This record gives C-alpha cells, structure tokens and sequence, in this order.
C-alpha cells in the first residue's frame, strides 16, 4: 500500500513468513518456516543450560508472564556488561522458551544476557503492554545499577524491536545517566508505523491490539516527535532489515532509520544479505554466523 508501491496483497506483505526463500520444496513454505523456527529455537534454549555450561537465574518484573531470565557463565565476573533481548511474535505469540538463541555466543564473549517475556494481546491492549514494558525498562536499569555494571546493549526482534523503540521517549524513567550507560540499540526487522496493519483481521483479528483512531500516534514509533536527542549521542543505533523480508518491512526499517537520523540520533540502516525475518534470529546461536559477526562488530 504505502511502504511497497508495487503492492498487491497486504495480508502477505505483513506476514514476513511469506517472503522467505527457504523451504521452497514445500507446499506451504510459510508453515514450514514457522515449524522450523519454533523447533530450533527451543532446541537452542534447552542446549544453553544442558550442554553449554551456562547458568540461568529466573526473575520477574511483574506478575505471571512478565519474567526476566538472566544467563551467565560462572567463570565470568559479575560486573560484566549486560545484553538485553526483547523477542517478537506480533504481540500475540512467542515466549521465553523460543527467545534464547542469541544468548550463547554473547555469554562466550563475556556478557550477561537478560532475555525478557511480556504479556500478550488481548490480555493487554498493545497500549497497556507498552506501559508494562516501561516498567521492565525501569527494572532492567534498576537491576544494572544494583550490580553497578554500567554498560548495556538492547536488541529487539520484530514486535520486540517495536516495543524497544520506546526507550528513546520515556525520560521520566530513562535518565541522562541511564542513557549514557547504553552502548548500542539494535532493531531487528521491526514494525514502526502501525497505521496500515491496524485495519486487518489477519494481523489484528477482532481488534485484539485494542487500537483505534486516538492511540495510533502512540503506538507508532515512526510518528513520534523526538526531543532531548543529544543525551543519546553516546549510543549507536542500528536499524536492520533482512534481505528477504516483506518489502513493507524493509522500507519501514529504512524510513524509521531516516526519521532517527534526521532527528539527529546516530542511526544507520542495514539490509542483511541472505537472511529472512526468522533465520536472522536462528543463526544468533551460532558464534561464526553472519549475524553473530555483525553483533561482534558493533563493539568496535
Ligand atoms: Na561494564
């Protein structure tokens, strides 16, 4: 429609699972690319604590699904930097058991890694899920200050890249000092402008995101009016889109990166050759992978 001027189908251009070049021997490649996603990532999660010698602390920032699993190696100092991952799933699915592919190589490079969970729609309106996420940001800074670690990196995939993007507009929580602690913000294949997808029964069935004409501003990072930009000048921001996403996905990332840059943040856009929306996460469990080396390079 808008981010894809060649568009025919929107229910296809808003489900990344259709733009994969993988599983093409299959009648429904999309179902295949999800089955695979769910399976391998759960495998990655069990392997962390059953074969990799990594330790996990089970914490929470709130009731029920509002959990933080903190992964570390005991051979490494407790004042290690902290890497925070915010998972995807269209605000309707995905959980901790599928969110920990990224942990292993980072722990092996000397990070502590916090992998968080959140409540889904429609248990919350997206709008509420977002005030809950604000509580998680307060919790994670409260927690790092406790351990007097003063270097953090945040990464969010997909709907989690969208949820993460509020860190730049919650200054009553994220002080200038807190901002100063952040080395990088990484936004993997997110959505930033919800205006289109809001009116779809395939993405938003029976309006479970609880959106409407009045809160569309609020839930669209694309549309905000950024202030107090200079306090983020120590933080590098990387908006990433995968080569084989939807065209809509890719351009949203590209424009968000532009919005960010024009407003004067240190942001860049990347189009990541060979990846789709999903294997771009799957492969974070492999230290040698392309995406791994990308995260490594952010450090210099
Ligand atoms: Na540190």
């Amino acid at each position: 429609h808008m981010y894809n001027p060649r568009c025919k189908d929107l229910d296809r251009d808003y489900f990344p699972s259709y733009h994969t070049t993988r599983f093409q021997d299959q009648p429904e490649p999309n179902l295949a690319v999800l089955e695979h996603f769910v399976r391998v990532t759960k495998q990655h999660g069990r392997e962390l604590t059953e074969k990799q010698g990594i330790t996990v602390d089970h914490l929470r920032y709130g009731e029920g699904r509002q959990l933080v699993d903190v992964f570390y190696s005991e051979k490494t100092t407790n004042q290690a930097p902290l890497f925070v991952f915010v998972h995807g799933g269209y605000w309707q699915e995905m959980d901790m058991s599928m969110s920990c592919s990224i942990v292993g190589p980072l722990v092996r490079r000397g990070y502590r890694v916090a992998v968080m969970d959140y409540n889904l729609c429609p248990q919350v309106t997206l709008e509420q899920l977002m005030t809950q996420f604000t509580h998680f940001l307060n919790w994670i800074f409260d927690y790092t200050e406790m351990t007097k670690v003063s270097s953090l990196t945040f990464a969010g995939h997909s709907a989690g890249a969208h949820l993460l993007a509020q860190i730049l507009m919650r200054p009553n929580v994220i002080t200038a000092q807190r901002s100063k602690m952040v080395w990088a913000l990484i936004f993997l294949c997110g959505v930033y402008d919800l205006r289109e997808l809001s009116n779809l029964e395939s993405v938003n069935p029976k309006n479970i995101l609880g959106l409407n004409e009045r809160n569309i501003e609020s839930v669209s990072p694309m549309l905000w009016e950024y202030t107090d930009v200079t306090v983020w000048n120590s933080t590098k921001i990387y908006v990433v889109a995968a080569e084989h996403d939807s065209t809509t996905f890719i351009e949203q990332s590209r424009h968000y990166a532009d919005v960010l840059r024009k407003k004067g943040y240190k942001a860049s856009f990347t189009l990541f050759k060979g990846y789709d929306h999903f294997d771009i996460i799957e492969e974070t469990a492999i230290d040698d992978s392309d995406v791994s080396r990308f995260l490594r390079n952010i450090e210099i």
